[PDB]
């Protein structure tokens, strides 16, 4: 086992094959502990979950400081935090996976290369190298800064995202809201008038597939 695993891939190889809450350590530093939810079952496991939508109990219409820090219940609906995502993705080359489920249908998207810049970049998104069944809806968002209502798509849609003008992905939108572009959307899967029931965004080292 690794004493200070830097992500869910290093926490898993530590033997723990059960999805749930684990401690990771940013840069392997025992003073930078972070409790994360690890999805240890999806496509070989080792995923840090950083967004979960599943029941509309949590408010995602939150401010910059809330999106920077993270909020919610890591066992239910939550957002891990942009500062956390920047620090994790700075540790090496990470891959993004998005799992979607709605009325029994499932889809996914994986991106070879996923990073989140620091606060000076307004947490700039990098997403490249798409594969999957959901359709490449993140390409639209590639290179965009993060936006919240207080830093206007976030206001007009009542969510938060790496908005452009405005979105093909809105996983932090209003739960159960089928009004055009207001809901939990993945446009190239279910369009803008269909709020998705279940959505997770998660990350692990891109080299995990052959480590
Ligand atoms: C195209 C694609 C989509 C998901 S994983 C993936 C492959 N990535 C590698 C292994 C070639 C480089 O890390």
């Amino acid at each position: 086992s690794m004493p200070f695993p830097k992500d869910c891939s290093q926490a898993m190889l530590n033997g723990d094959t059960t999805s749930g809450l684990y401690t990771i350590y940013l840069n392997g530093d025992k003073a930078q502990a972070l409790e994360v939810f690890c999805d240890m079952t999806s496509d070989g496991g080792g995923w840090i979950v950083f967004l979960r939508r599943k029941n509309g109990r949590e408010n995602f219409y939150q401010n910059w400081k809330a999106y920077a820090a993270g909020f919610g219940d890591r066992r239910e609906e939550f957002w891990l935090g942009l500062d956390n995502l920047n620090k994790i993705t700075a540790q090496g080359q990470y891959e993004l996976r998005v799992d979607l489920r709605d009325h029994g249908e499932t889809a996914f998207a994986v991106y070879d290369k996923f990073s989140v810049g620091d606060a000076k970049t307004r947490y700039k998104l990098k997403v490249e190298g798409y594969s999957g069944t959901a359709g490449d809806s993140m390409a639209y968002h590639n290179g965009r800064s993060f936006s919240t209502f207080d830093k206007n798509c976030a206001l007009s849609y009542k969510g938060a995202f790496w908005y452009r003008n405005c979105h093909r992905v809105n996983l932090m939108g209003r739960y159960g809201d089928n009004n055009h572009s207001q809901g939990v959307n993945w446009f190239h899967w279910k369009g803008h008038e269909h709020s998705i029931q279940f959505a997770e965004m998660k990350l692990r080292p891109s080299n995990f597939r052959n480590l």
